[PDB]
């Protein structure tokens, strides 16, 4: 659901600033992670699947075949208020966007293929969060 979906996003977050050297995420392509949910930003950089692969890799998000770790997810996902209710759906939507981009060979590029396509499907099983429920979390842990 679209809280919980808010306090995966703004703990996620917390790791763009230590990502954006090494990835090539300008401030102004993306400024703070929230705005990825905005209807006003396009999910389409390289380099924000660079940065997205930095990001997981600080929690084990992704296996070494880079893609999403099943286990790993879950149980992050798990780890916030009513997190039972999103994991299930949000690892079936994910792992349903990377079987559509398995052809991609550029790690960073399927990367950003599979985010945009996990915005989209949660925007329509209307699970994604404006960016002021971000807002609203992102003082947490
Ligand atoms: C995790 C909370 C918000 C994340 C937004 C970026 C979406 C990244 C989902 C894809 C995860 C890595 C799988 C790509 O193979
Ligand atoms: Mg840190
Ligand atoms: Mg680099
Ligand atoms: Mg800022
Ligand atoms: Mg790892
Ligand atoms: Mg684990
Ligand atoms: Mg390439």
């Amino acid at each position: 659901t679209a809280e919980v979906m808010s306090h995966v996003t703004a703990h996620f977050g917390k790791t763009l600033e230590e990502c954006r050297e090494e990835s090539g995420l300008s401030v102004d392509i993306l400024d703070e992670f929230k705005h990825f949910w905005s209807d006003d930003f396009d999910v389409v950089h390289r380099e924000l699947g660079c940065a997205i692969i930095c990001m997981s890799n600080k929690f084990s998000l992704m296996d070494d075949d880079v893609r999403m770790h099943h286990v790993n997810m879950d149980e992050y996902i798990k780890s916030f208020p009513n997190g039972q209710v999103l994991a299930e759906k949000m690892v079936k939507l994910i792992h349903n966007c990377e079987k559509q981009f398995d052809t991609e060979t550029d790690d960073c590029t399927r990367v950003v293929k599979v985010a945009a396509c996990f915005k989209e499907d949660s925007r329509k099983e209307g699970i994604a969060p404006e960016v002021a429920m971000v807002e609203a979390v992102i003082e947490k842990y």
